[PDB]
């Protein structure tokens, strides 16, 4: 505690979000997309931890503060390691006070 706003570690953020994709990924997600994720995810696993953006107030339906939120994208990648097929994106409030985590399924 040397500042006011603290971010989350790469492995830490991914860890939490990862568990959220395993527990959340259900009815909220499209059926067909659920299956594919079940058959192809191990060999084609994708979970890139991106940052916030300005073009947020369009998809989720609410403006978000940039460089102040943890953006997580969990999709399916190839053997070349990429991220062109995202399944669900999560947004976790970096800060400790108030934990606003809202994931988006098939936009």
């Amino acid at each position: 505690m040397t500042t006011e706003i603290k971010k989350l570690d790469p492995d830490t953020a991914i860890d939490i979000a990862y568990d959220i994709f395993l527990e959340m990924a259900g009815e909220n997600l499209d059926p067909a997309d659920i299956l594919l994720f079940n058959l192809q995810f191990e060999e084609r696993g994708g979970v890139e931890f991106v940052e916030t953006a300005d073009d947020w107030e369009e998809e989720i339906g609410v403006l978000i503060d940039p460089e102040e939120y943890a953006e997580v994208w969990v999709g399916l990648v190839n053997e070349q390691d990429e991220m062109d097929d995202v399944f669900a994106k999560f947004l976790i409030s970096h800060r400790e006070e108030d934990r606003e985590f809202h994931v988006i399924w098939k936009k």
